[PDB]
C-alpha cells in the first residue's frame, strides 16, 4: 500500500521534528506528492480550493489544520490524503479536518515541481530554532555564505545552495509562486523570518536538510558566540 507507508515515513518525520525541537505547537507541516492512485479509493469530502486551481491533476498528502508535529506522528487522522484536480474543487480521501492554512503555498510549489523536477515528491516547513536565531540579526545576509560551508555535510545536500524568500502572505499562492522561482532546482529555501521550507526524494530526505540546515546555522552561531569568523 505505497500511500499508507508512506504515511509512516510522514509519522516517523513528524516524530523526529518534535522530539528534537525543530517543530513546536503546530507550527510546521509536511506534504508528499503521491504518483500514482490511492488504492483504498475513499471520497470522504470535496472542497473549494478558495482560489482557481489551474495545475495538472495529482495526488498529495499532507499535514492537517491545527496539526502539531508531536501528535501526527501518533494520530494518522492528521494527515490528509487529497486528490488535486483542476478548477475550484478538490475532494478529501483521507482526513479529519481541511489541509494547513499552507495548503495553497506546497500546492505551487508541488505542481511546478510535477513539471521541473519530478524527482523530488516531499516538502516539509518548520521553524527551526538556530536557523531563526540567525535570521533574526541585521546582517544575515553576509552569513548565509559561511554558513554554507561550515562542514562538508551542507554542500552535499545543498550543492548549488539556498534562497531567501521575502515573506508576505501566510500560506498563499503567491508565496508558493515565490518559493518555487528561488527553489529552482535548489533544495531548500529560507522564508525570511518564517523558518524554512525544504524538499526532497522523499519526506525523510527533506527531514534530513532542515537537520543539516540547522547544524550548520547552529555550529555558527556558537562560533561567533565566541568571536571568530567572516562576519563582513
Amino acid at each position: 500500500g505505497h500511500m499508507r507507508e508512506t504515511i509512516r515515513e510522514i509519522q516517523k518525520v513528524a516524530y523526529w521534528l518534535a522530539i528534537k525541537g525543530l517543530s513546536e505547537a503546530n507550527a510546521g507541516n509536511i506534504s508528499v506528492r503521491l504518483d500514482e492512485r490511492p488504492e483504498g479509493y475513499e471520497v470522504k469530502s470535496v472542497n473549494e480550493y478558495g482560489f482557481d486551481y489551474d495545475g495538472p491533476e495529482m495526488y498529495l498528502l499532507i499535514t492537517a489544520t491545527g496539526s502539531r508535529m508531536r501528535e501526527v506522528y501518533e494520530d494518522d487522522s492528521k494527515i490528509c490524503l487529497l486528490h488535486v484536480l483542476p478548477g475550484k474543487h478538490y475532494e478529501i480521501l483521507h482526513g479529519n479536518g481541511k489541509p494547513t492554512s499552507e495548503f495553497p503555498t506546497h500546492l505551487m510549489i508541488h505542481a511546478k515541481f510535477k513539471e521541473m523536477n519530478p524527482e523530488k515528491k516531499a516538502i516539509v516547513h518548520t521553524h527551526p530554532l538556530n536557523l531563526l536565531t540567525l535570521m533574526n540579526l541585521e546582517e544575515f545576509q553576509e552569513l548565509l555564505p559561511k554558513m554554507m560551508k561550515i562542514h562538508p555535510e551542507v554542500l552535499i545536500f545543498f550543492p548549488q545552495g539556498i534562497s531567501v524568500v521575502e515573506f508576505e502572505k501566510p500560506g498563499s499562492v503567491e508565496l508558493g509562486l515565490k518559493t518555487v522561482e528561488k527553489s529552482e532546482g535548489k533544495d531548500a529555501v529560507l522564508w525570511d523570518k518564517h523558518g524554512v521550507v525544504a524538499f526532497g526524494k522523499d519526506v525523510a530526505e527533506a527531514y534530513d536538510r532542515v537537520e543539516i540546515l540547522e547544524k550548520a546555522a547552529e555550529i555558527l552561531l556558537r562560533v561567533l558566540s565566541l568571536g571568530r569568523n567572516p562576519t563582513g
